[PDB]
């Protein structure tokens, strides 16, 4: 092997978000989901059931819903972690009245 | 047949002391993104490869290709703004 790259995410297992935000996390995957279709779509990339760089294939070129489970669980946590860093970094979410 | 429609978040504020840890935002994701590849024996390659499972973005944050740093910090943002817009406040603990 070349390169001796080990990844140290943040530890943000005991970062508190609000639990409304929470319950709007499918919300905001769906729209992280919406743009990055767009990107892809704009570049020529079309559904297919298998990935391909050749034929700009993807298999998650889908309306979000149509997304198996797992890959909205990734879209979700990953929405999720990025919103707790903006907390960790010492930011406070709350609510509008 | 399916046409992605996002947001629109051109007008959504966020506080410019965030904007600015963009990065920090950034490197955290794709650590977070390298960690669950490296997991599942992904490695660093400089062709992508779903056989090998070989991705060149499989470097430090600090070693993306600028063009990658950029999508990473835009996406990060975009997840931001949208929290602003479902009514959510941002702002810094002083
Ligand atoms: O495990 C899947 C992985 O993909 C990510 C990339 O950060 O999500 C992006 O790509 C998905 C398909 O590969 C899209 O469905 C998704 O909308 C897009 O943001 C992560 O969310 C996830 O860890
Ligand atoms: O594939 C690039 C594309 O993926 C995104 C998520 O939609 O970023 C993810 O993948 C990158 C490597 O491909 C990682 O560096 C990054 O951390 C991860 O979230 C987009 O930002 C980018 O357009």
């Amino acid at each position: 092997n070349k390169l001796d790259y080990i990844p140290e995410p943040m530890d943000l297992s005991l970062v508190d978000l609000p639990e409304s935000l929470i319950q709007l996390s499918e919300r905001i995957a769906e729209n992280v989901h919406e743009v990055w279709a767009k990107a892809r779509i704009d570049e020529g990339w079309t559904y297919g059931e298998k990935r391909d760089d050749i034929h700009k294939k993807h298999p998650c070129l889908v309306p979000y819903d149509e997304l198996p489970e797992e890959e909205k669980e990734a879209d979700r946590n990953t929405a999720m972690n990025t919103i707790k860093m903006v907390k960790k970094l010492g930011f406070r979410i709350e609510k509008e009245d």
